[PDB]
């Protein structure tokens, strides 16, 4: 699944239920944080993406020293996929 | 305050009220995501390191492709402090 597929079923799936649809992004070299794309609806479907640990899913994740590389990881993502993102879709404010 | 300082500050304060302390971090250069470092108590104090957003301070963090370069920014103070942490604290398993 490419990033725009991702994107589309989990915009189709949230307008279908007028809930959060949520999927984990698979971005490549990351080793602890875990990345998950969320599309929240509103009126209209706005975009996230959070982190997570593995140890503790649901709860807030803490940063430590070691999440240094796995940090500028995403941040590579987020400018690789910027320009489509920026026109291909809408994020939470 | 130098980190060290902050630590010492949220640690003390931790341990005399059996609860969580915290302290916003002012890295230089971060333009919008808020770091904040906390003292959690156990039995032991453990240091974690948590994200936020201006808009919805309690709330998770929402990433967006204009993050990128704050979480380089965070990624890079976490390894400028990396050796000096891993000696003088114990983070959150």
């Amino acid at each position: 699944a490419s990033l725009k597929e991702i994107i589309d079923e989990l915009g189709k799936q949230a307008k279908e239920q007028n809930k959060i649809a949520s999927r984990i992004l698979k971005i490549k070299g990351i080793k602890r944080i875990v990345v998950q794309l969320n599309a929240v609806p509103q009126d209209k479907i706005r975009y996230s993406l959070t982190i997570h640990s593995q140890n503790n899913f649901r709860k807030q994740i803490g940063i430590t020293p070691q999440d240094a590389e796995d940090l500028k990881l995403i941040a590579e993502f987020l400018e690789k996929y910027s320009d489509f993102l920026n026109e291909y879709v809408k994020f939470t404010p």
